[PDB]
């Protein structure tokens, strides 16, 4: 029960002890493995506090001692008196810190420890929310030199008075389905703007629309706003040996800032917790722009670079793939745009993994998730076993407002 | 219980009921997953059940379960185990077997290929000359000049334990490796140890980089013998570039047939030690895994140094662009030769094309994503966006340990 992990290239092994801790379910079984699935009361409360508690006085290496002592009592009290607790804000900053550490979907976990964690738990209207947005907005951005953050809003009551960012991520583009069939901008997003037209958003219906923030506070109906379009910073997209690549009008913005996601501490749940780092380049250039589903640009580059399409196995589409990968890098570098190449970051978690192994016992990933999109197998990660679990704090995915909200 | 898959680019749900007949264990567990780990005698006891479960299934298949012919055969099937022990199989139930065991093979995403495969009976062979001659055979026939044809060959199965048919090498066709006193490796490094074993044994090695190793064969539990393949019946490809003249100085050539050796075949509870299988090349194997990995051949710098990339940062993508020459190089050489191969995106195709015909059909198909997903342009590929559903079916190919670790010398 104490496991072992091998990386193929290098024959390292790595011993695991820290699953152990775990205390989540997977979805597998001992029959069946889910490893591919992309989503597989006061009683319930108080051991969920002990636990974040005694990890977190471990830390600061007074495990068992009477501020310990006395810290578990008090809120055994408070969720005793009030059926909840509040926490200090030394605790907020380590719970997120580490539903950061514990996220094993995430590859630039390196870099974990760096956090600017924003206290929004004085937060009272969606207008309130707007403003702590552009304010982590502008913080994280510092024209072009990303910094990680996060702003966390006020915690779950009984469940009917829920902060909510309904956006996905604080800037996203819109999407149109149109009279012809096809779709303009990007299809990922048409739900969410159609719910932000209806909402009264005047839409300019081009392909690179920054989407309105669309805010609930206190479990209210969510409300429109416009960040600040300097506050946004964007990228046009060019390559540095084709001079056409800038005619495609391509772009991308700077600040990916996932806004839909609970974040878990010590059993109390954020339901309005948006984190922003900055991008591998892989996300932009292979996923955004050439999934089918998305910007689905292949076609388009494949045909000005003027290679042969009439047969899979001259591997035309793997020639535009990296080209549009070069491209994105480029851009963002050349404008001074923090950016990680996938090689780098990959790199960076093996590393990172070797850290968490020697000072931790572990570090939970998920294999399908780190080995980037492209490339896969001249990159570390691909060679390396990894074990799944889950630890806590957490970032969860949680249901879309709209199937939730009782208008 | 009903189990839903997902692919994420079409929307297509599909669900699966299969898995409930799965028994063997996955590694997972409720608190882990396992799925990246690479590896996560039997009494007359447990062998009636597995029988029965594999007769079932068989009888099953071709439409006469409950028949006479099937009530009378688990009567016989059990009579022989009870007084001998063990059982043979009649030859159609070999044939369903090892269609079977390739069918189940969760790794593979050749798998739409499943129902053509010549399967070459050699459970009468004694000796490892006998075992040369059927493994020439197989490769002969397999090769068909080049128009590649699925094949297996089956050795008999375990008894004790002590008498075990094993082919030493890893595939019937692979390139020597020898580590150098400075430290370098000239061949592939994956074979060094085996080539070593070789050596031993009495191999004269050419020592290039190149070099087809010999055959180590092991009959009825004796010490191993090496035999040469006949040249004339190993197939090579010289790797060119359809645009690229300087890529022929590389001097890289592969050979055609990919032909696992070190597997073990389960069918019936019945353990086949020997069942060498080849198809054909999906050309990533080759151009992405054997060619790019570091610890094998390992020739991404010098065909970016020849291509004049930008090498001084990894930003510049100098990898991932002489990784796709590379690859199409692969399948250009094969292709002029008339030799088969299939490129990653026209195998993901049919293999989704084949899990969809399998749920239907079927009720499910177990896959391992890890597996499945080429080693480059991953999410270009539908499998990539394909969520899939990872357990055990019998029959199986599994892992077994390299006999050189288990191997008693009779000396
Ligand atoms: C500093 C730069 C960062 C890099 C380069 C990075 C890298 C990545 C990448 C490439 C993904 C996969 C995204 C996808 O495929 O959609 C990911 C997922 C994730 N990241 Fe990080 N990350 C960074 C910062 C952070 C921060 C600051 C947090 C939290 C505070 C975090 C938490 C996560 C979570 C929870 C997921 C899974 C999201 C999901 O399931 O959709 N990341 N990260
Ligand atoms: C017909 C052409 C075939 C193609 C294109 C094909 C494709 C593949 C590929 C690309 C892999 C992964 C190999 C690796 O990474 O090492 C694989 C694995 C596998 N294939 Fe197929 N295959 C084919 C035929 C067959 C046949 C005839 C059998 C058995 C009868 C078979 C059984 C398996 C098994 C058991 C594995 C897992 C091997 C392992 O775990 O090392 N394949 N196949
Ligand atoms: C079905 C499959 O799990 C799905 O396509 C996954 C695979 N790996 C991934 N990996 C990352 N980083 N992001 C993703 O969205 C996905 N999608
Ligand atoms: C650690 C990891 O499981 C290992 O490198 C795997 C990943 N996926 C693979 N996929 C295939 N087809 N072949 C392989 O050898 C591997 N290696
Ligand atoms: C630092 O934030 N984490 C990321 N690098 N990405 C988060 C998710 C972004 C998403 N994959 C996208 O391509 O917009
Ligand atoms: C037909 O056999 N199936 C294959 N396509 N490959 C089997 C394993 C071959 C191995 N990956 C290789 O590169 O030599
Ligand atoms: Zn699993």
């Amino acid at each position: 029960r104490f496991l072992k992990v091998k990386n193929w290239e290098t024959d390292v092994v790595l011993t695991d002890t820290l699953h152990l801790k775990s205390t989540l379910e997977t979805g597998c079984t001992e029959h069946i493995c889910m490893g591919s699935i992309m989503l597989p009361t006061k009683d319930q409360l108080f051991p969920l506090a002990k636990e974040f508690l005694d990890q977190y006085y471990s830390s600061i290496k007074r495990f068992g001692s009477k501020a310990h002592m006395d810290r578990l009592e008090e809120v055994n009290k408070e969720i005793e008196s009030t059926s909840t607790y509040q926490l200090k804000d030394t605790e907020l900053i380590y719970g997120a810190k580490h539903a950061w550490r514990n996220a094993s979907r995430c590859v630039g976990r390196i870099q974990w420890s760096k956090l600017q964690v924003f206290d929004a738990r004085d937060c009272t209207t969606a207008h309130g929310m707007f403003n702590y947005i552009c304010n982590h907005v502008k913080y994280a951005t510092n024209k072009g030199n990303l910094r990680s953050a996060i702003t966390i809003f006020p915690q779950r009551t009984d469940g009917k008075h829920d902060f909510r960012v309904w956006n996905s991520q604080l800037i996203r583009y819109a999407g149109y389905k149109q009279p012809d069939g096809s779709t303009l901008g990007d299809p990922a997003n048409v739900q969410f703007t159609e719910i932000c037209i209806q909402q009264g958003w005047k839409a300019p219906r081009g392909r690179f629309d920054v989407l309105p923030l669309l805010l609930q506070a206190n479990g209210n109906d969510p409300e429109l706003f416009q960040i600040p379009p300097e506050l946004v910073l964007e990228v046009p997209i060019r390559h540095p040996k084709f001079d056409w690549f800038k005619d495609l009008g391509l772009k991308w913005y700077g600040l990916p800032a996932v806004s839909n996601m609970l974040l878990e501490i010590g059993g109390l749940e954020f339901s309005a917790c948006p984190f922003s780092g900055w991008y591998m380049g892989t996300e932009i250039g292979v996923r955004d722009y050439c999934d089918n589903s998305r910007y689905n640009i292949l076609e388009e580059v494949a045909k000005k670079m003027d290679l042969d399409m009439r047969k899979t196995s001259s591997l035309w589409k793997d020639q535009a793939l990296v080209e549009i990968n070069i491209a994105v890098l480029y851009s963002f570098q050349s404008d001074k745009v923090t950016i990680v190449d996938h090689h780098s970051a990959t790199e960076s978690f093996i590393k990172h993994m070797e850290n968490e192994y020697r000072c931790r016992g572990g570090c939970p990933a998920d294999w399908v998730w780190i080995v980037p999109p492209m490339s896969g197998s001249i990159t570390p990660v691909f060679h390396q076993e990894m074990l799944n679990y889950r630890l806590t704090p957490s970032f969860e995915y949680q249901p879309d407002p709209w199937n939730t909200h009782v208008w």
